[PDB]
């Protein structure tokens, strides 16, 4: 009963990144809104726009993979400084250190897929853990910084009680790679601002959008082949001559129009513009515009590639299922969607629905809660 005093813990927490900043940012707000005091231990690089309502406390590290730059007075041994990726590792160190300060001030420790050795220190210091793990690095697909560090987290993770995992795809890629028990896992999705991302009346006719391996070339060509026969414009979200010189070659670059960087409110004003939303493999372990396509009421076309069909609702309710790399299907979904007016509505009608019922970020705070007593409990 009361405020529940939990430390957020992130090794990092870039601001954009959909793990990361964005989880600590939109978690630590709704956990304060539900009343709960929330402390965030964070390295860099360090979150941005936190609720002031929640803390934040540095935990300082030799960040020498700066953007700028890739130093004899290091003050800690947990600074590696080792050429031979330490800091998922050192962080669940450094850590350690403020825990043990702080013995009687937390209810619950929560990790941000850190899942170092220091965490296994915190727990025996009598801290509850919780740690949520958004992404097996074990998928070393670019083996045909280094992922040594994964073998650790595997070893940590197996002997956290509580787990959460953003989708069954990720808990299914858990339990082959990282051994884990089943029941030591809980699927907790990530959430969208019901509020911020909804219907606003005004579509224009024809606009498509999407957010951004990244299957942008097939609906590109998808886009050149549907000007023939309709108004058809992209409105792109992506920072980029570089490799989409396909806008040149296809002669599309009328229609395609690009933004970046863009707040969560631009975003919502034009991802509730469009007519349809098109994910085409956009799969960073859990899609996210997804969620904030379905939130704005705005019917998605999207590959059939892991959690994307468990994110979206069954084919035909939110959203169309095509195959991935295939353009020509993804061309006739689009539009025989965007040429039934009837079909856009029932689509983002449910959109909306299964966004609210599902994907609210006041659902996933609350349903972290519950995984917060099962840690307590055991304690």
């Amino acid at each position: 009963q009361g405020a529940m005093r939990i430390a957020l813990l992130s090794y990092r927490s870039k601001t954009h990144c959909g793990g990361q900043g964005v989880y600590v940012r939109h978690l630590s707000r709704e956990l304060a809104e539900l009343g709960h005091d929330v402390e965030v231990f964070s390295g860099q690089p360090y979150p941005e726009g936190l609720d002031p309502r929640v803390r934040l406390t540095k935990v300082p590290s030799l960040d020498l993979y700066r953007e700028p730059d890739p130093k004899t007075s290091i003050d800690l041994e947990e600074l590696l400084t080792t050429w031979t990726f330490p800091e998922p590792k050192t962080f669940s160190l450094r850590a350690a250190r403020v825990l043990a300060g702080r013995r009687g001030d937390f209810d619950v420790v929560h990790d941000n897929q850190c899942l170092g050795t220091g965490l296994l220190q915190i727990a025996k210091m009598g801290f509850p853990l919780v740690a949520t793990v958004h992404h097996p690095i074990t998928r070393d697909r670019e083996v045909e910084r280094w992922y040594g560090f994964v073998e650790m987290q595997k070893r940590v993770a197996r002997q956290i009680p509580e787990l959460l995992t953003v989708s069954s795809a990720s808990a299914s890629d858990i339990l082959t790679d990282f051994a884990v028990s089943p029941e030591q896992l809980h699927v907790v999705p990530l959430g969208v601002d019901t509020k911020l991302f909804q219907p606003r009346e005004g579509r224009v006719r024809n606009r498509i959008i999407a957010i951004a391996l990244k299957g942008v070339s097939h609906l590109l060509h998808a886009v050149a082949r549907l000007r023939v026969e309709r108004d058809v414009e992209l409105q792109l979200v992506t920072k980029l001559g570089p490799t989409e010189k396909l806008i040149a070659e296809l002669g599309i670059s009328d229609i395609v129009h690009t933004s970046s960087g863009l707040s969560d409110e631009e975003l919502a004003a034009l991802l509730a513009s469009a007519e349809v939303a098109c994910i085409p493999s956009l799969y960073e372990g859990f899609s996210l515009p997804a969620v904030e396509a379905m939130a704005s009421g705005t019917p998605i076309v999207a590959s059939r590639a892991g959690a994307l069909p468990e994110v979206v609702g069954p084919d035909g309710e939110c959203a169309r299922l095509v195959t991935p790399a295939d353009v020509d299907e993804l061309t006739a979904v689009l539009g025989r969607l965007l040429d039934s007016p009837r079909e856009l509505r029932r689509l983002g009608d449910n959109g909306r629905r299964r966004a609210v019922e599902v994907f609210s970020w006041q659902s996933v705070a609350a349903q972290t809660v519950a995984v917060y007593e099962k840690a307590i409990a055991r304690v």
